């Protein structure tokens, strides 16, 4: 049916534009919808992760280079492998912090659709967790609320963390963590009445209240290679064995645990209502309100 | 000299403090110093790469796990191993962004004094040059300025180091040395639109502030799945190519790193660094 991915979400000299010819597709699809959507830092491996979801050796293509390769929003609907009758859409993602493009307003419009459009929301990183990469989740959270605000039981999505070329201990203060240990000891709060201790605190409440759900899924190096060029077409048994692991343990949890997605009333949301999202998403960015 | 770093500027509870035990070593150092300064994000290598700047495979104590392991600023002086007379002083600074402590404010202030304390000072980064990166150290040099307002060019010389580097250096079908990417990211926008400016204003500002630019790559140092024995292991243990590496950054630094002068023209030593030092934290700790 769909034989790979399409744009969904042009990104274009600033502009965000919703593509007609995916829109069509969306139409088309009559099936509840699980939507997950990656986002983080350029360069990082979200599009391969993306492509393991769909249980492809390629789909999103990666870019071997220090350039960006994925611009706007890709979309993917496969077959979900486990929930019969349901479409899982697979959202890849413009990389954050491209030095080519220098617009962080435009990062924030992206990060901020695909929070909106998912029901599950994959944020991804490299080697730990990192407070400005919270910081980013958490003004992008508050975003989300203005852009519903524009138009106008939860929907909003569940969460993982998933950390890359993961190579250091596993611990904090003489205790072991497992890593949804460490993402949630990322989020602890300061006990302290205290001033700061609430400064500190409140986006660890925001985000924590925010996403009902979360996990945390650490993967190692995929490779031993100093290079990845040629990953895209490298077989499973040439990859390292952990990093096989750890990449179908994040997909079946994917496909057992993410959510049907779901408008604010509790309908389910097929082709036509995503389609009808989108565009008013895209509508209420292309107008006027950071 | 000293067969061991010790902390410089101490930072505990959001307050930086200079240790006098440090002042008073600086004060006894009567030679002309190079001061090189590291920073960047968290558990990126930091210290690893100020070990191998002093010779030495155990210094800068590394850490294993996921937690911050520097904190506030250390200080390492030892011969300098190519300029007679000299001093090399290394400054290795606490990792930024690190969710424990959730204080972007005092992450600026130790990303200030580096810059202001340093004379060649290296921004360390993994695989990439981020724009987020560039936004922060635009900032910070800007700080910087308002730093030195509280109380021929000595601003210090600038390396960009990239950590775990297995990309392709290749930038629209042409291919680059390391050194091209830095400055193609710092290339400015053509035209005079609103967002061309706004696009363009840090990147002027960094090129004005740093007078020498230069950009290494390093790949992964080990291949092994984990890191966590890394102070022990000899240079046939570890990858070819980042023995390397290491080799020409450590022999740019040695050539190529000038003395730390004050506005004016007069060459720092141990005394004018201690009272560099005290000014500077004095300001920080005052009121903005
Ligand atoms: N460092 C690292 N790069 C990866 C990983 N997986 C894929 N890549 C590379 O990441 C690039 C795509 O990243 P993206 O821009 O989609 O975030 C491609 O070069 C791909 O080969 C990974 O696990 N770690
Ligand atoms: N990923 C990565 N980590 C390294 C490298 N060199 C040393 N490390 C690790 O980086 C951590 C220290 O980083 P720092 O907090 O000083 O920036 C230690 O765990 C050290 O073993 C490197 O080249 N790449
Ligand atoms: F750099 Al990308 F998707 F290619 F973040
Ligand atoms: F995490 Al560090 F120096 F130990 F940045
Ligand atoms: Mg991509
Ligand atoms: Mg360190």
């Amino acid at each position: 049916h769909m034989t790979g991915p399409m744009c969904l979400i042009e990104n274009t000299n600033g502009r965000l534009m919703a593509n007609p010819e995916a829109l069509k597709i969306l139409s088309a699809i009559t099936q509840p919808m699980v939507v997950v959507a990656i986002v983080g830092l350029y360069r990082t491996g979200k599009s391969y992760l993306m492509n393991k979801l769909a249980g492809k050796k390629k789909g999103f293509s990666l870019g071997s280079t220090v350039q960006s390769h994925t611009k706007g929003i890709w979309m993917w609907c496969v077959p979900h492998p486990k929930k019969p009758g349901h479409i899982l859409v697979l959202l890849d993602t413009e990389g954050l912090g491209d030095v080519e493009k220098g617009d962080n307003q435009n990062d924030s419009w992206i990060f901020a659709l695909a929070v909106l459009l998912s029901s599950t929301f994959v944020y991804n990183s490299i080697g730990t967790i990192n407070q400005q990469a919270m910081d980013q989740l958490y003004y992008v959270t508050e975003l989300t609320h203005r852009i519903r605000s524009k138009s106008s039981v939860s929907f909003f999505p569940d969460f993982v963390w998933t950390l890359r070329d993961f190579s250091l201990d596993l611990e904090a203060d003489g205790q072991p963590l497992t890593p949804d240990e460490y993402l949630t000891y990322s989020l602890k709060l300061k006990k302290g009445t205290s001033q700061k201790d609430e400064t500190f605190n409140l986006p660890r409440l925001c985000i924590r209240k925010f996403f009902p759900k979360k996990k945390c899924f650490v993967f190692d190096r995929p490779v031993h290679r100093r290079k990845l060029a040629q990953l895209e077409k490298l077989q499973d048994e040439e990859l390292d064995p952990e990093f096989v692991q750890q990449v179908a343990d994040f997909c079946s949890y994917i496909f057992s645990n993410s959510k049907t997605k779901t408008l604010s009333g509790g309908i389910q949301v097929n082709g036509p209502r995503l389609e009808s999202l989108v565009l008013t998403y895209v509508n209420a960015i292309s107008s006027g309100d950071l």
